[PDB]
């Protein structure tokens, strides 16, 4: 509402605290939904099915007993990197390779049989997985990143439909609808019998995620005081930061792809239930002509804040007079035609969108394939969640006592360089490998928070929202494009990481040209 009304009702008080907690608690269970891919779509070791071992009759037919290690060679070509071929097998058994004296070079995949009877996955760490369920290996390997991209695509669609809709129906209504949509879509995805059905439900879940994010952010921004809008927006982000730790904790308990999804998505039903008691933003109600509901909402907030006499004295006449400043000046959003046309503003917007896209691309291309960064995924997730908090908190202090531009450049460049170095280190040493990956991810989070604080300040007041929205769209597009880099993994696992580490470095170096403050 207007400053005078929000002051007579109370800037920061009990109701603020309550609504912020209510709206931040779901953010953890939404970061869990976003990061569920790491655990529900893990890729375990997958040898090729062979009748000799799986079928006990053939194995028992041979007199005596033969060790599995020796009997696997006679039916699996020696694959690259001194290991069994994951997608090939021997068409017929070859006892010649059984003798260790003979060199195994002659035994190769020249006359190997492509997997016909299916794959045998390991269940030591994951009882079941999407990859092990729908055989997303070998020829279908590329289908794994695609499912991650489509989900991200949904987010881009959600922000494209939850913007105007929320501006015509409200924030509380769309928030409740998105909560229920997320709950139902996540519950239904657990029972998907085919890959396309699961992908469609994941896309709907992403739609709901975008809706929830935008609506909760807008409600928090509107119901908070002017001097603390970015602060509580960064609190919204810190909720996701702790959702990382929540995801790490939940995965270690349930080892499955359906039970994990169901447990992750079921709390959103309770979210929808209690979401019917939140407060619709009074600002939107007043500017959109809803006066009685706005008055009721303001009185409710004031009573909750402990001021009943102040609310009792409010009248529609004063309510309209307070909002006359906004009613008379009917600010309409400005199109990009008045933004990119000015030559003196092109470089700023270009660099801003470059930074937004670089983060949205590298971060979500790296975090989705968390297995490639380190040794085990649980420790990586826990450390990411633990470290992203202090980095984000310290970024604010750096901004306070240091310029915005140098902090942005340093954070982005250091994150990119750490990601690049993570690839160069020998693969045997996993400790520094995971440490460098964690430091790079924390630096990326710090850079994201810094750019979020920075983007609004460069552009004038009138054009700030257009530039912010353009940056968010660029970040979502980069997120969509991020997983597609892993498609360039057939050449080697190093190329995707090299791309992911080279992009942030160049973006940071470019981010030193835009003016300070
Ligand atoms: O705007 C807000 O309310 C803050 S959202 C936030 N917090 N940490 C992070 Br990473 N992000 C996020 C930042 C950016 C994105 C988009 C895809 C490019 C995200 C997409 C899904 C989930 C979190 C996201």
């Amino acid at each position: 509402a207007f400053s005078e009304l929000l002051d007579q009702v109370g800037g920061l008080g009990r109701f603020q605290v309550l609504q912020t907690v209510a709206l931040v608690v779901p953010i953890m269970w939404l970061c869990t939904q976003s990061m569920l891919e790491n655990f529900s779509a893990a890729v375990p070791s997958h040898r090729c099915w062979v009748p000799l071992l799986d079928n006990s009759t053939a194995q028992a037919s041979v007199p005596g007993a033969l060790g599995p290690e020796a009997l696997l060679a006679v039916s699996i070509p020696p694959g690259p990197n001194q290991g069994p071929h994951q997608c090939r097998r021997f068409r017929q058994p070859q006892w010649q390779l059984l003798d260790p004296n003979a060199t195994a070079t002659n035994w190769s995949e020249a006359a190997t049989e492509p997997c016909v009877d299916g794959w045998v996955y390991d269940r030591s760490t994951f009882t079941s997985t999407i990859v092990a369920k729908w055989d997303l290996v070998c020829d279908s390997q590329a289908l794994k990143p695609m499912a991650q991209s489509i989900y991200l695509a949904g987010i881009l669609v959600g922000a494209a439909v939850c913007g105007p809709a929320s501006d015509r129906f409200g924030r509380r209504l769309v928030l409740t609808w998105s909560y229920l949509q997320m709950a139902v879509s996540g519950t239904a995805a657990a029972f998907a019998p085919t890959f396309p059905v699961y992908c469609l439900f994941r896309f709907l879940v992403a739609f709901a995620v975008a809706g929830v994010m935008m609506n909760t952010g807008t409600l928090v921004m509107e119901w908070t005081s002017a001097q603390a809008r970015p602060l509580v927006m960064t609190l919204n982000s810190l909720g996701f930061s702790f959702g990382h730790v929540l995801m790490a904790a939940v995965a270690y308990g349930v080892r499955d792809w359906a039970l994990l999804q169901l447990v992750v998505s079921v709390p959103f039903f309770l979210c929808f239930v209690y979401s019917c008691w939140l407060a619709e933003s009074a600002r939107w109600l007043l500017i959109t002509g809803r006066l009685d509901r706005g008055l009721r909402e303001l009185q409710r907030v004031a009573a909750i804040n402990g001021k009943r006499a102040v609310g009792d004295t409010l009248t529609p006449q004063v309510l309209l007079s307070a909002m006359q400043e906004e009613l008379s000046v009917g600010q309409a959003p400005a199109s990009l035609g008045t933004l990119l046309r000015t030559p003196g503003l092109r470089l700023r917007t270009c660099i801003s969108t470059l930074c937004w896209f670089a983060f949205g691309f590298t971060f979500f291309g790296l975090a989705l394939d968390l297995q490639a960064l380190g040794s085990n995924i649980f420790l990586l997730q826990v450390l990411i969640g633990v470290v992203d908090i202090p980095a984000k908190i310290g970024t604010l202090l750096l901004l306070s006592r240091l310029g915005r531009r140098p902090t942005q450049a340093a954070s982005l460049v250091l994150a990119g360089l750490c990601i690049l170095a993570n690839t160069l280190v020998p693969h045997e040493m996993g400790a520094l490998r995971s440490a460098l990956a964690v430091l790079g991810l924390g630096g990326l989070g710090a850079a994201f928070t810094c750019i979020t604080i920075y983007s609004g300040e460069l552009f004038p007041t009138v054009l700030r929202m257009t530039a912010v929205g353009l940056g968010q769209m660029a970040a979502r597009g980069g997120a969509i494009l991020g997983p597609l880099v892993r498609l360039l993994g057939v050449h080697g696992p190093w190329l995707p990481l090299l791309v992911y580490g080279t992009v942030p470095v160049l973006s940071g170096l470019a981010a030193l040209l835009l003016p300070e403050t």
